[PDB]
């Protein structure tokens, strides 16, 4: 799985 991050701020 490729990593997904939270939405910028």
């Amino acid at each position: 799985t490729n990593e997904y991050t939270e939405g910028p701020t």
